[PDB]
């Protein structure tokens, strides 16, 4: 049954404390800290890990974590599991166990690119590679009709290998209707996928320059949109654009934004 299928992935979600070894602090996230650790497999070997650290809010976060470790596409980060420690004041300590992801984010490999010990400059088709990628991982979410939102360049790792997977599932990214009416569909994810496909075509920059945040919503109550990036070919802008229709009904889906990108991409000598 469906209360069957709920119980199994919350056994496999949860890891023993002591496979668990902490590092040292890679940064402060939302909830809190992010570190490095190391995590005890079943066949003796150990693996570098990152470790997010954060009755009704702790079983809400266990149900979210066993649907996410259920998650399986090379474009969707994998959740290898859940702790739960408590703290000296009796709080818990929900901690994530994810991969560790030496390149980082997207966003900031795409900044680095533009210095000079950074990553070298990064091709168009490169750039195309990487919207293919989350178009495929969004693709996969929606399918499941699992919502992400809050997609971003930000939120989306890149691999050894240089594939990128969407993670973490910002008035500049939220879609029209989402900002009116509080409303969010797969086509709000949509909206949020244009404005990252920009992201990945200006290299980095910060969505609508000039444009301060409490101006956004009348800034698209009049249409207006981001604008071309320079050097865009006007196939990816059309493409970009149509995830902005004003009508959510209007924008393509996920499936066919992820066909008319790898169309593109074959296109380029
Ligand atoms: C350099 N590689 C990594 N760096 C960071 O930095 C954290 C991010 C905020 C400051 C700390 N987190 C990583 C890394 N690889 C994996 N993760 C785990 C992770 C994600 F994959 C996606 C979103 C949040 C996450 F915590």
């Amino acid at each position: 049954s469906h209360m069957e299928e709920l119980q199994n992935k919350l056994e496999d979600v949860v890891i023993d404390r002591n496979l668990l070894i902490l590092g040292r602090i890679l940064g402060e996230g939302e909830f809190g800290s992010v570190m490095e650790g190391n995590l005890k497999q079943e066949d003796g070997t150990s693996l570098k890990v990152a470790v997010k650290t954060m009755q009704r809010e702790i079983e809400e976060f266990l149900s979210e974590a066993a649907c996410m470790k259920d998650f399986s596409h090379p474009n969707v980060i994998r959740l290898l599991g859940v702790c739960i420690e408590m703290s000296s004041q009796g709080i818990p300590k929900p901690m994530v166990i994810l991969p560790f992801m030496k390149y980082g984010d997207l966003h900031t490999y795409l900044l680095y690119s533009r210095l000079e010990t950074g990553p070298r400059h990064i091709p168009l088709q490169t750039l195309l590679r990487f919207m293919v990628d989350i178009a495929l991982g969004m693709e996969y979410l929606s399918n499941r009709n699992f919502l992400h939102r809050d997609l971003a360049a930000r939120n989306c790792m890149l691999r050894d290998d240089m594939t990128v997977c969407v993670a973490d599932f910002p008035v500049k990214w939220i879609a029209i209707e989402s900002l009116a009416d509080r409303v969010y569909t797969s086509k709000s994810d949509v909206w949020a996928f244009g404005v990252t496909m920009w992201e990945i075509a200006t290299r980095g920059m910060t969505p609508y320059p000039g444009v301060q945040n409490h101006e956004m919503y009348d800034y698209l109550l009049h249409g207006h949109r981001l604008k071309q990036p320079e050097d865009c070919l006007d196939e990816l802008y059309e493409i970009m654009y149509s995830c902005w229709r004003t009508d959510p009904l209007d924008r393509p889906t996920f499936s066919v934004l992820r066909l008319q990108l790898e169309r593109l991409l074959e296109s380029l000598p």
